[PDB]
């Protein structure tokens, strides 16, 4: 929520907001919120297995979400509608590439680097944005 | 488990172990220690809906296994595995046939015995076995 570029910190500011490592099963885990157990009301000695139905029922709803259904139009898009970027002001994802970055070694060869190698990733690379029109005075940008 | 051949008593060593009669519905009943219900724990005025899941599907593997898959090979085969023969150390069924056995009756024809008969069952067969190849020295038993 960072109002100014004058509240972000050194790191932030100069390089940039840190984001998740690549999915795997520790950096990816089920949101630390999700339900482990889902309790429900009963009498004393009855239970309404028709409320114990409706109640799980329930409970799908809230899983729905809470696993893949946080944002807005994610929860649209659930019922089979959608929503313009304008519903709730979220940025175009006009292009996304990507690419692994390769290289080289380059070998020592004196007295004491004979033997020693040194990598120098180093990888050309396009990055093409199809023709886009622009509806609304903006601007486009660019991150890597 | 009979230990020697002289654990086994009159009838047994004579004439072979019992066997159980042709299945009908007192003859092949439901493994006597069969479930007839499921208690699951409970909380006082509550219930974990998500627990009470587990609990079924936990019955489930319980039941399978009461009700057809108490014999290793069994359990396995019900993941879609195999097993040797000498995983659980089982005798290897060759070959089996069967039929029914039928004859004539025998027509009484003196002063008292005339109107009477007896039966004398009697029937021919074949039980063969295609070539089969014995990777290890043993033995090939054949019961009736
Ligand atoms: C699919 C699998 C790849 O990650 C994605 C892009 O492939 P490409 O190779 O950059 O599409
Ligand atoms: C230019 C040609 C198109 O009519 C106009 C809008 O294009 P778009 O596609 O909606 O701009
Ligand atoms: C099938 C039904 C029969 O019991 C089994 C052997 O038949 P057959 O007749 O012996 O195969
Ligand atoms: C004889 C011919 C075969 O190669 C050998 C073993 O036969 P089986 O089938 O694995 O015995």
């Amino acid at each position: 929520t960072e109002a100014n570029p004058s509240n972000l910190n050194e790191d932030d500011a100069r390089y940039g907001f840190r984001c998740c490592h690549l999915k795997n099963i520790w950096s990816a885990p089920l949101p630390p919120e999700t339900k482990l157990a889902e309790e429900m009301g009963i009498e004393s000695n009855s239970i309404d297995i028709m409320g114990l139905q409706a109640a799980y029922a329930q409970l799908h709803t809230e899983q729905e979400r809470t696993y893949f259904m946080q944002r807005y139009r994610d929860v649209i898009s659930s019922f089979g509608g959608s929503t313009s970027y304008d519903a709730d002001n979220r940025p175009l994802l006009v292009m996304h590439t990507d690419f692994w970055a390769s290289g080289y070694d380059v070998d020592g060869t004196d007295q004491s680097s004979l033997g020693q190698f040194s990598g120098r990733v180093q990888q050309t690379f396009k990055h093409s944005v199809p023709r886009f029109f622009v509806p609304e005075h903006g601007v486009m940008m660019t991150l890597a």
